[PDB]
């Protein structure tokens, strides 16, 4: 059973089941249905049961010559045909999956995409992407395009924070709607395995949400006593707790385009309808792409920014310490408010300490503080929230420093799954809690101290 | 005729023939027939006779009904449907360029790609893009990657500079031949029309190098009293020059990917092959869109590069005047050879000349410079190349300042067409020329002369 409490630990990757805009079957290295979506006969007029082979008269020759190819392959196997069955036409996608084949029947409902249409989707939306050096010009714009292209009455870009926290900093959506610019959810409203996944699949889609799943018998596969493992299945089953989330939200279909840098997801684009929503596979895999290229593009553009400020930063500090090095004056060098050691780390109040006296730029605290690592006598540094009325501290020894951070940063069913209620929720974790102190802050806090460890006079 | 001297401005957008292993059809726009290749017959059963509209039992239903959303559209149409034909299986590709549509019937010959297995092509390819930085390795192992892609005998990487003179930085090839790394061929190897084309199409295609072509009646548009534009044509015919050309580089198939910044073709890939070619149409789209995709992440690359020599750059110039302006000396403050004048400019050597006094980095040729800028006694600034014992030279006045470049950097029916005929006709350019002032040396030398204009004692 799925409740709050459970939440951060449930296996989304191996429901057991999925949704039923489409069906599943799977199968052992050697074609044998290994299981099946209970769905198949009626979606297909196959019974498909473990022990079986498929045969050209249910599934058609298009679909075998192909499940062929997979099965005498030697990589990854990923592939899929438009064949028509007795009732309707199909995209039959497959995929193989530790030792496992899948094949995923989903309706298809339109002419066919072709291959030279399908391009100039993938090349219209990355068209978006290379005409911004600015990597909030670049989501604002290809959040807007994206709609105008899916038609999705909302959709969304998410930045996240290095706590895996979450901030909805782009937008485009049907009036009619709450706007969402400025957002914060928790890293809690995003399991470890859910992140996990949307690295791993590009694009998830929720076709209806309020869909009563269907199930794939046996839960098992004897093969392996292990269940089986649906990431990078696309019918896969959506986790229930986001389903009434998104009720909650009143919202019925979904689809996200994820954002990844370094290992780690950077963002995503998020798109939602007040109805049911289908985009084919065809048209995912253009967004598939796009995918790939935007995160791309958006980790150079990142790791230029940063790099960039690290300089800016680095160069702060040796040039401060010519300064104060080569005049005798080190106390008028230390906290001019320009060759400020405030200019240094990025604060709202700093302080220099040595011999008998200080200056408090931008005092008491600190009385206090020097009483704390009294207990630690052999402390150079210092670094700490939550905590007088500043909560960030950073202190390095020389003779001291002291950089501080306060903190003005900024029906239904269960009792926090809602969007002004995670952000209820998100609140209460961070007034404890200042702007944290960058890997940076700590090595120019360090850099610093050292740089100063020199200064004989 | 095509000649030497008629090779610099030939018209290859409208040759009124195209290539054989496909055949053309173009319609005006109510899809009447204004034209069509001289093989129609021989590829397809029809003769489709200027005034005829295309019929279902010509051209089958899925190029009527492809057609159909063309001449309904509104803007640029682009598209292609898999039809068979009476002999055959066809790529007929589409479009309209300025009036009139195109549809061109390339011979497909193959079983059909998948919509994922191009996506896989693409991202394939696309993931060799972004896994370096420098725009060197890049190149370098993309160019690698599309060899094993394709499997053309050959693959290469060209960069062009700013002189629109062509460099070759990247191989991958079949041993057996030749290597070309280090090539350099003149811009007049590649006319404007060419070069402006290689920037509109992404993409260009050679099967048969010594293919006799099929032509194109009328060679005239009634309509329009002009010839037909086949610029974005896929089977548009090639020059005999540039074939003539690959003859005598013994080459028999040719295939070109664009790499575009600004508006200008940045550099290319040459694809060779030594006996006949053709890579089929939904190929080339994986390709196409990936010069979309490597061509932004070049420019983006590329325009980082540029701009950090382009701040160190100024960085050193303010670094010097503030060093001179704070300083009292300037003869030696000009001159530690490293806060030196030819530490400012990319030289061989330099000269720093005020009142009586000079100093030759790296005096008589001094008093021969300032002879003969006695003609333009009023010039502040001097800037030339071809000339003493240097032809590189460059003067600003306030006392002067000189920079040096001295110059020692480094079958068939006409006599260049040879790659190393090529490289010879280059030689000539360049043996009485100095590596060219660029615009920023023009922008430092005189940020410099003004810098230094503001010295009073
Ligand atoms: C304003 C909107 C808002 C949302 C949507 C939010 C949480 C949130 N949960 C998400 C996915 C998810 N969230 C969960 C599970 C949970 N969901 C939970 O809220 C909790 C507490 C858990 C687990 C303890 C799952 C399983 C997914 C992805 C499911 C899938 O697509 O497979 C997503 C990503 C997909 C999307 O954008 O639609 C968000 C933004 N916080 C917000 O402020
Ligand atoms: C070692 C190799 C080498 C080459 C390939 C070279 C010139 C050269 N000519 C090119 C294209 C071309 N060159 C021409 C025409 C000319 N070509 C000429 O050399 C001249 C003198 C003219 C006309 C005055 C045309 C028309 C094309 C492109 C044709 C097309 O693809 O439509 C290309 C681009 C396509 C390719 O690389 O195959 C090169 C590199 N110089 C060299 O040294």
């Amino acid at each position: 059973p799925v409740t709050l409490a459970n939440c951060e630990d449930e296996p989304i990757h191996v429901p057991g089941a999925i949704q039923p805009h489409g069906a599943l079957v799977t199968l052992r290295a050697d074609g044998m249905v290994l299981a099946a979506s209970e769905n198949i006969q009626a979606l297909l007029g196959f019974v498909a049961s473990p022990g079986s082979y498929l045969t050209q008269e249910q599934v058609g020759p298009e679909v075998l010559r192909m499940l062929e190819e997979g099965l005498t392959g030697n990589g990854p196997w990923s592939n899929s045909v438009e064949t028509r069955i007795g009732e309707h036409l199909f995209d039959v996608i497959g995929h193989s999956y530790k030792e496992v084949f899948y094949l995923e029947f989903e309706i298809r409902t339109a002419d066919t995409l072709s291959i030279t249409s399908f391009t100039l989707n993938a090349q219209r939306i990355i068209a978006q992407v290379q005409l911004h050096n600015d990597t909030a010009s670049l989501l604002s714009n290809v959040t807007d395009e994206l709609r105008r292209m899916t038609g999705y009455d909302r959709v969304m870009a998410y930045r996240f924070r290095h706590d895996d926290s979450g901030e909805v900093v782009a937008e485009s959506r049907r009036e009619d709607l709450e706007s969402y610019l400025g957002l914060r959810y928790p890293a809690s409203d995003i399991p470890a395995q859910a992140r996990r996944l949307y690295i791993q699949n590009p694009i998830r889609l929720i076709a209806d949400v309020a869909y009563t799943p269907m199930r794939v018998f046996p839960a098992l596969n004897p093969e392996t006593n292990e269940s089986f493992d649906l990431s990078y299945s696309v019918l896969r089953s959506v986790s229930p707790i986001h389903c009434e989330y998104l009720t909650n939200m009143g919202v019925r279909a979904s689809m996200s385009i994820s954002i990844v840098v370094g290992g780690k997801l950077w963002g995503l684009f998020s798109c939602h309808h007040m109805s049911p929503k289908l985009i084919p596979y065809p048209v995912r895999m253009s967004f598939q792409i796009f995918s790939q290229v935007c995160s791309a593009i958006v980790e150079r553009l990142e790791q230029g920014r940063i790099a960039e400020l690290l300089r800016v930063s680095t160069e702060r500090r040796l040039a401060l310490a010519r300064r104060a090095r080569d005049a005798d004056d080190l106390f008028g060098a230390l906290a001019h408010p320009d060759d400020g050691i405030a200019a240094l780390i990025p604060c709202d109040g700093a302080l220099v300490m040595l011999g008998g006296r200080t200056l408090s730029i931008r005092e008491r605290q600190a009385g206090n503080v020097l009483q704390r690592l009294q207990r630690d006598p052999e402390r150079d540094i210092y670094h700490t929230d939550n905590w007088g009325d500043c909560c960030g501290v950073l202190a390095i020894r020389f003779g001291w420093i002291f950089w501080f951070r306060h903190e003005e940063v900024h029906g239904p069913s269960g009792p926090r799954l809602t969007p002004r209620g995670s952000f209820e929720a998100w609140e209460e974790v961070v007034r404890g809690h200042s702007t944290p102190w960058s890997e940076t802050d700590l090595a120019i806090a360090e850099k610093l101290r050292l740089d100063l460890m020199e200064l004989c006079l």
